[PDB]
């Protein structure tokens, strides 16, 4: 049993989602923030994400739910003027787009996303829009795409510490190679909006993430979210623990003296959870 801490504005929201073709990972994963995300912040901002390049993925982590196969179908030509013409529609503030990876696309959908990403910003510019991208394998020219596709919030999580990472991830992913996406975001687009995530209790210790955070700042990652691993299913990985809500607290404090624009810490926190308030307030610091 999970601890306590784990378990009009958006009536507006879903009301109208029912009759847009679009389909978000807030409520095909039952998030349990999406009361928070849509609409129920200090802002009132929504924020949701949708998952693009199908519902396979090409990798295996086993801390992640999403099905896994080594030949996905082929991309949805029409995803990217679809996604981008329901969001635009549905009226939200602030949305994440992710995907799958792609390990079967030789630019790993890098040019998929930034399709999606420059039909939106044509269709209403006022969207905010953050990527959550692939790491493509450390291919440069792909995360050159998407850098320069005109989005706000570069995001690309190193899950956990370094130590961690041949248990946590996929063996195609590594944290040298995901600390070297967000840096080359930096250095292709320097005004973009740096973002990574990772998660607690998988078994690191303080010292190791007190020297994983450092490590972010040296890479110039502006953002960082911490929050809890939940074990999907029985098959993933074992929750080593559940970290308290005082602990979360202690790394916010953390993380901002160590200088991020801000830290999203918290038991329930995801990289996607209410990024349009967090972005608000502390990026924009705009005054209600
Ligand atoms: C949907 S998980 C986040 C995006 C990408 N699949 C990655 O792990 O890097
Ligand atoms: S945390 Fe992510 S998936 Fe969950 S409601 Fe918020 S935006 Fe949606
Ligand atoms: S690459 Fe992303 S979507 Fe694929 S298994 Fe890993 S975390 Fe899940």
């Amino acid at each position: 049993r999970l601890p306590p801490w784990l378990k009009k504005n958006y009536n507006k929201l879903k009301n109208t989602l029912r009759n847009l073709n679009l389909h978000t990972v807030c409520e095909e994963a039952r998030c349990p923030n999406i009361g928070e995300c849509w609409g129920g912040g200090e802002y009132a901002t929504a924020t949701a994400t949708i998952m693009l390049m199908g519902d396979t993925c090409t990798r295996g982590c086993r801390f992640c739910s999403v099905k896994t196969a080594r030949n996905p179908p082929p991309l949805d030509a029409s995803e990217p003027y679809n996604t981008a013409k329901a969001i635009a529609e549905w009226g939200l503030d602030y949305v994440v787009l992710t995907s799958v990876d792609r390990d079967d696309m030789p630019d790993g959908g890098a040019e998929h996303i930034a399709k999606t990403v420059s039909y939106l910003k044509e269709r209403n510019p006022k969207i905010l829009v953050e990527c959550l991208t692939p790491d493509f394998r450390g291919d440069l020219k792909a995360i050159e795409k998407v850098a320069l596709s005109g989005l706000d919030v570069y995001a690309h999580n190193v899950e956990t510490v370094p130590e961690l990472q041949s248990k946590v991830r996929d063996p195609r992913a590594n944290f040298d190679q995901s600390l070297r996406v967000l840096k080359h975001a930096k250095k292709v687009q320097p005004d973009v909006i740096s973002k990574t995530s990772i998660m607690l209790g998988l078994g690191e210790n303080d010292e190791q993430v007190y020297a994983t955070m450092k490590a972010l700042r040296e890479a110039d990652v502006d953002c960082l979210t911490l929050g809890q691993y939940m074990q999907p299913t029985r098959r993933h990985l074992k929750v080593e623990e559940y970290i308290t809500p005082e602990k979360f607290k202690y790394w916010e404090k953390v993380g901002n003296e160590l200088g991020f624009h801000y830290t999203a810490s918290g038991p329930l926190v995801r990289s996607s959870y209410k990024a349009g308030e967090f972005f608000l307030k502390n990026l924009v610091a705009k005054r209600k």
